[PDB]
DNA sequence: GGGTTTCCACTTATTCACGGTTTTAG
DNA sequence: CCTAAAACCGTGAATAAGTGGAAACC
């Protein structure tokens, strides 16, 4: 094992995909103020893509990888001084989804802990206000212990895709390359490239159609950006990710996706031998892989 | 060393990735 | 008539986040 460096925009794009921040406020009787804290950033992936965590850790030289279950692997960046490396990276390469607001409050808690103010109750009360507008909110225990209020209202992030490398990192995490075999008589193979995201990023999802110049948005939360015209796929969708290399097992799925795209380009998908060969490539990829 | 950090094990709520069909476009 | 691109489904699980516990640090 040697690991490889990852494009920082592909990394920042992947952080927008599967990344997550954490801010812990735990009841600690041994603590002086009665509550200890832990701040950092984490990513949880499947064991099949554990190489990404090693390559992400090799690029930053921070964080630790530990098994997050029988079928999961996680990377946690909890060291305080090491968080400065993750912070300085995101300042130069900012987030574009609804996670940028979480990083803004991630810095707002690092600064409280930077001045060592997280040991006094007056400073701890500030950390309780930060946790409200971030994350999933405070638990019932933390809400009962602190009746004080916080006012900020996390505003919806309005940003645009900076470059293709961000899209490559985001699509590597939240993108799906599917080969659709529609059933019909006589003797249909369809290629679709869907991307699922929450309704909170509908501003980004709507801009994704104009950014690539194609696609339609389907419609509970949820959302979906789908492209089906083979002219757009073979000319605007497939060559974009070929220039900006992907990361993870989805690259091998993309590699097997281009093979079926070349057959449709040669129009050999109508042949029985071509359709049979597509079934072999389709079954040995995506969920079957 | 006495609070304080940082690390490992392990869990939980839901947005995912992903599949398959029925129906319209042209 | 024909193959294409669009529209509708539907769910399991890999996620996005979370806690308990104790070691390790200074
Ligand atoms: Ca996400
Ligand atoms: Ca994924």
């Amino acid at each position: 094992s040697r690991r490889e460096s990852i494009n920082p925009w592909i990394l920042t794009g992947f952080a927008d995909a599967e990344g997550s921040f954490l801010l812990r406020i735990r009841n600690n009787n041994k603590s002086s103020v009665g509550y200890s804290t832990e701040l950092g950033f984490q990513i949880t992936l499947h064991n099949k893509d554990k190489s990404i965590l090693e390559n992400i850790q090799s690029t930053w030289k921070v964080g630790v990888i530990a098994n997050s279950g029988d079928n999961a692997v996680s990377l946690k960046v909890t060291r305080f001084e090491d968080l400065k490396v993750i912070i300085d990276h995101f300042e130069k390469y900012p987030l574009i989804t609804q996670k940028l607001g979480d990083y803004k409050l991630f810095k707002q808690a690092f600064s409280v802990m930077e001045n060592k103010e997280h040991l006094k109750e007056n400073g701890i009360k500030e950390l309780v206000r930060i946790k409200a507008k971030l994350n999933w909110g405070l638990t019932d225990e933390l809400k009962k212990a602190f009746p004080e209020n916080i006012s900020k209202e996390r505003s919806l992030i309005n940003k645009n895709i900076p470059n293709f490398k961000w899209l490559a990192g985001f699509t590597s995490g939240e993108g799906s390359f599917g080969v659709n075999l529609i059933k019909s008589k006589s003797k249909q193979v369809q290629l679709r490239f869907r991307i699922t995201q929450h309704i909170k990023d509908k501003n980004l999802m709507n801009s994704l159609i104009t950014y690539l110049g194609c696609g339609y948005i389907a419609e509970f939360s949820w959302l979906q950006f789908v492209v089906t015209k083979f002219s757009d796929i073979n000319d605007k969708i497939i060559p974009v990710f070929q220039e900006n290399t992907l990361i993870g097992v989805k690259l091998e799925d993309f590699e097997d996706w281009c093979k079926v795209a070349k057959l449709i380009e040669e129009k050999k998908h109508l042949t029985e031998s071509g359709l049979d060969e597509i079934k072999k490539i389709k079954l040995n990829m995506n969920k079957g892989r």
